[PDB]
């Protein structure tokens, strides 16, 4: 059994790298975006 | 132990599952505003 | 092993609320964009 939950864990850690990857790539994305609105507000006003 | 171990390991796991729809959804929303962004600028220049 | 197996998992739980931190932050300035472009448009058109 400790066994299965050891590689079990491996799983979850895994997927927590998937996780915590697409979460910087959606910061960026989004810090791109809040200057992008900036810029547009800018040149409108 | 091991018991309290496994049944806690499956509420890792259901938040993690929790986590993953909470970014599926971020990431459609964010797809949106990037494009929102893309037809304001194409119509101010 | 199941002591290994318990600090483990205290470790992953407490990434686990770190990542949680990051997407209600992540949701917040997503939802402060989408008000933004909201106003850029109506004032547009
Ligand atoms: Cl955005
Ligand atoms: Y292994
Ligand atoms: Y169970
Ligand atoms: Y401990
Ligand atoms: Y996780």
């Amino acid at each position: 059994r400790m066994k299965q939950i050891e590689d079990k864990i491996e799983e979850i850690e895994s997927k927590q790298k998937k996780i915590e990857n697409e979460i910087a790539r959606i910061k960026k994305l989004l810090q791109l975006t809040v200057w992008g609105i900036k810029q547009l507000q800018a040149r409108i006003l």
